[PDB]
C-alpha cells in the first residue's frame, strides 16, 4: 500500500464515521433565485427560513438593476488585488459610503468577512499585545487570531465579569496594546453582545473594542447601522469587520471599519488586501444601492422586526423552547442530535427549509433548530409555517 | 496617556516609517472597466500591463452577458454558506465542469483561492503529517499550512534536489503522510514550477503532490488546463487550488479540485466552506461561460503566448534585467523600491500602466516591476508599450 492510497484510505474512513455519527451534511440543490420561497432540483417548493437574507435583498429589484448596470459601466472582472489595477471608483466610494453608514474614519474592502477577519490581527496586533474574544466568537475570528503573534485570552459568554477577569489577568501578563473582540450578534443562539457595558470596561482598562457585525449590519438599530447603534455606542468603536453577504445584498465582500491610520496600515500589510483579488463591480456598484436603499427608508428593517416578533410570538404560544431575545435569529431548543435532525426533515417534508445544529458544533443537550426571519415573508405564509412547526412539534412529543 | 492612544501612535509611527522607507503603496483609481487600456479618474487612458487579465475574459462580452443571465435566472445574491440553502445548480455544474477541465473527480468552490488555500491543510492534514512547500509559495500557502497540525518543511525554489532533502528528513522524522506543495507558476517571478520532476519524486516517497494553479489556469498548456498539462502529468495532481478570479474571468472565487473523498472532506469541514458566503450566481454563471470559450478554442491563450514572446524579446533587445523565463509574468527586477515607483510613475506618463512591486510583496532589495501580457493586446500597442519602456529606461538610467 502505498502511502498516498492510505492517506485516501484515511479520508474515506473518516467520511464514513461521519455519516455513522449522523453528521454527514447534505446539500440541497436550489434551482431559483434566494427569496422567500426557493425550489430544489427535485421541483420541492419551501418557505426558507435559514437564509441570511434579512432584508429580502438577494434579489431586490433595484439591487439586481445596479448590478446590470455595474457590468455594463464597469465590466465582470477586475482581475487584480486593490494596489495593482483592482481599484475603481466604485470601491473608493463603497468605503466611503460604508464609514459613514457605521461611524467610522474609512473603511477597506475584502473579499469576505472572513478573511477580513484572518488578516485583521496579524497586522495590527503582536506578542507584546492581547486579544480577549468572547468564548463564543465566530470561527473566521478564532482563525485571525491564531495567525496573528497576539496573546490569546477567552471570557465566557456574554459574561462582564468574567471579561474583567480576563482583562485583569492581560495586564498582570504586561500587555501593551489589548483589543477585546466580539461578535455584535452570535448566530448561534442570536444574542446580542453588551458592547455598552463593554466600551465601559474597555475604557476602564484603556483596551481596544471591535466588533464582528455580519448579523447586525443593516437592521440592528434604530437606522440598521448595527449593534453598537442599539448598544448607543455608535461612533465609539475601534475595529468593525462585517460582510456584503447576508443582509447588504448577499452577494459576495466584507471589509473593516475603523480610524484612518488602522485602514491605512491594513492596505499595506494584511495578506488577504495584498494577495487576493479585488470585489468584483457588480457587487461593489450593488452595494452602494443597498446603502442608498437603507439610508433612504427603515421600512425593510421595520417589516424584518415585525416579523421576527410575530414568529417568536408563534413559537411561545406554541410551547416552544425558544432562546430569549429579539434577533430574526430565532433558535428553537430540542435538547437532542435525533430530535434536531427529525424536526429539521419532518418540517422540510411540511414545505419549510430550517437547518439544524446539534453535538458536537453545540454541547450535548444544546441541540437547536436555527430559523432566520427576512423581511421578504408576509405575516400569512409565516403562519403556515407556525402550522407546520405546531405539527412537527406535536408529533416528535415536542409541544 | 492611555494605551488605546498610545496603540494609535503605534500605528501612525510604523506608517511614517513606511512612507520614509519608500515602500507605501498608493492606489490608483480606475473609472473604466479592465481591458487592454484603462483611464484613470483624472481622465489619462493608459496601456494596461499589469493585469491577471491574461486571457482578456474580464471584459469579454460573453463573459459579460452570461453574468446578466445569471442575475436574471438566479439572482444577485444567496446570503448563505453552502450547506445550508447556499448551493444552486449553477455551483454544481460548475463544480463539474472545472474537475473535467482540470482533470479530477471533484471541485469544491470558494471565495478566493486564498480561501481554498486557508482551508485546504487544516482540513486534510494532521499532527503526524507533513507539508513540504517550496521556499516561494504564496501567502495564502502559507497561512494555510499555519493554521493546519501538519509539519512544516521547505525546499529551496525549484530544487529538485533539496526537494528530496526534505522528503527524506520528513520520513526520518516519521511522518505519517506527506503532502509536496507548490505554486504551478509563482506569482512574483513567473517561474513554473517542475512538476514532472516533482511528481516522479513524490511517487518514490509515496508523497502527495499539490499545486496553486492561479497563475496558470486557462493558459498553460498546450489546451490551457494548467502547468500539469505543461509538464505533463494531466492527470496525476492529487490537489489543485486555484482561482477564477484571474485568466478566468477576473471577478472572484476559487477551487480546489481533487480526488472525489478529498472534496467531501473538506465540503464537510473545511472552514472557509462552512463559514463564508457561496458564490454569487453571476460569478457561477459567467464561470461556466468562460469554460464554454476555452474549451472551444486555444486562440486566446495562443495569442496570449506570441505576445509574451514579443515583449519578453523586446524588453531583452532594450536591455532590461528580466528573470529568465517564458511565462507572461515579466519581472523587470530593479531591486531598489524608489526606482520601482520612478519607473511606474514615468511609464504612467509615457501611456504605459504598470506598478511598482516591493517589500512586503515582494523581498526588501528585491523590487520589481511585474509585466503581465495579456491576449487583448495587438502588437501595435504592445510596441508603443516598448517604446516607452526604452525611454523610460534610458532617462533613468536603466539601460
Amino acid at each position: 500500500m502505498s502511502n498516498a492510497e492510505a492517506f485516501y484510505a484515511s479520508i474515506r474512513t473518516e467520511l464514513e464515521s461521519i455519516r455513522a455519527a449522523g453528521l454527514f451534511k447534505n446539500e440541497r440543490v436550489i434551482a431559483t433565485p434566494q427569496g422567500a420561497r426557493v425550489r430544489t432540483t427535485d421541483g420541492r417548493e419551501v418557505i426558507n427560513l435559514c437564509a441570511n437574507n434579512y432584508l429580502g435583498l438577494s434579489s431586490h429589484p433595484q439591487v439586481i438593476e445596479a448590478a446590470h448596470e455595474a457590468l455594463r459601466t464597469h465590466g465582470f472582472g477586475l482581475s487584480s488585488v486593490r494596489f495593482i489595477c483592482g481599484t475603481q471608483d466604485l470601491h473608493k466610494t463603497l468605503e466611503a459610503r460604508l464609514s459613514a453608514f457605521l461611524g467610522t474614519e474609512d473603511t477597506i474592502l475584502y473579499g469576505s468577512a472572513f478573511d477580513a477577519n484572518g488578516g485583521l490581527f496579524e497586522t495590527l496586533l503582536g506578542a507584546e499585545d492581547a486579544v480577549i474574544s468572547d468564548a463564543l466568537n465566530h470561527a473566521s475570528i478564532i482563525d485571525g487570531v491564531r495567525l496573528s503573534k497576539a496573546r490569546r485570552y477567552r471570557y465566557q459568554h456574554n459574561d462582564m465579569d468574567d471579561l474583567r477577569v480576563q482583562l485583569e489577568q492581560a495586564r498582570a501578563d504586561g500587555a501593551r496594546y489589548t483589543l477585546v473582540f466580539s461578535d455584535g450578534v452570535f448566530s448561534m443562539d442570536g444574542t446580542v453582545a453588551r458592547l455598552d457595558e463593554m466600551r465601559a470596561i474597555c475604557d476602564e482598562y484603556g483596551a481596544l473594542l471591535g466588533i464582528d457585525e455580519c448579523h447586525a449590519t443593516g437592521f440592528m438599530g434604530q437606522r440598521g447601522r448595527g449593534t453598537h447603534e442599539a448598544r448607543g455606542v455608535f461612533g465609539k468603536i475601534d475595529i468593525i469587520t462585517g460582510t456584503l453577504g447576508k443582509a447588504l445584498g448577499g452577494a459576495s465582500g466584507g471589509f473593516t471599519s475603523a480610524r484612518k491610520e488602522v485602514v491605512a496600515l491594513l492596505r499595506q500589510r494584511s495578506r488577504p488586501y495584498l494577495f487576493s483579488n479585488t470585489v468584483a463591480p457588480a457587487i461593489v456598484g450593488a452595494s452602494i444601492a443597498v446603502l442608498d436603499i437603507l439610508e433612504a427608508s427603515t421600512e425593510l428593517r421595520d417589516r424584518l422586526e415585525g416579523n421576527t416578533r410575530f414568529f417568536r410570538a408563534g413559537l411561545d404560544r406554541l410551547g416552544f423552547d425558544v432562546k430569549a431575545g429579539d434577533h430574526p435569529i430565532i433558535p428553537i431548543m430540542v435538547y437532542d442530535a435525533d430530535k434536531a435532525q427529525q424536526l429539521a426533515q419532518r418540517l422540510l417534508e411540511l414545505g419549510v427549509y430550517v437547518v439544524g445544529f446539534f453535538y458536537p458544533v453545540v454541547p450535548k443537550g444544546q441541540a437547536r433548530i436555527r430559523v432566520q426571519m427576512s423581511a421578504l415573508h408576509d405575516e400569512a405564509a409565516l403562519q403556515a409555517a407556525l402550522d407546520a412547526f405546531g405539527q412537527a412539534g406535536r408529533e416528535l412529543g415536542l409541544i
